[PDB]
């Protein structure tokens, strides 16, 4: 248990021991915009998005990387 597997468009999401942000195994280290830290996500960079689970597929629909079968066109 603790664990939230999902399927976005060819891409797996890990979310392992109720945290843990991982896409295909790759960690997804997010960057919040809070008072901590006035940065965007590294895998994101000065792009808007809403919340942490709108982040998590926004990733994947945007980067084909973790689609997975596309190197090219």
């Amino acid at each position: 248990m603790t664990h939230h597997t999902e399927v976005f468009e060819g891409g797996t999401i890990d979310i392992e021991d109720d945290t843990s942000l991982t896409i295909n195994g790759k960690e997804i280290s997010y960057v919040h915009d809070a008072v901590k830290n006035k940065w965007s996500s590294r895998y994101l960079p000065y792009t808007q998005y809403d919340s942490l689970l709108d982040l998590a597929r926004a990733i994947i629909r945007d980067t084909v990387e973790f689609s997975g079968v596309k190197e090219g066109s």
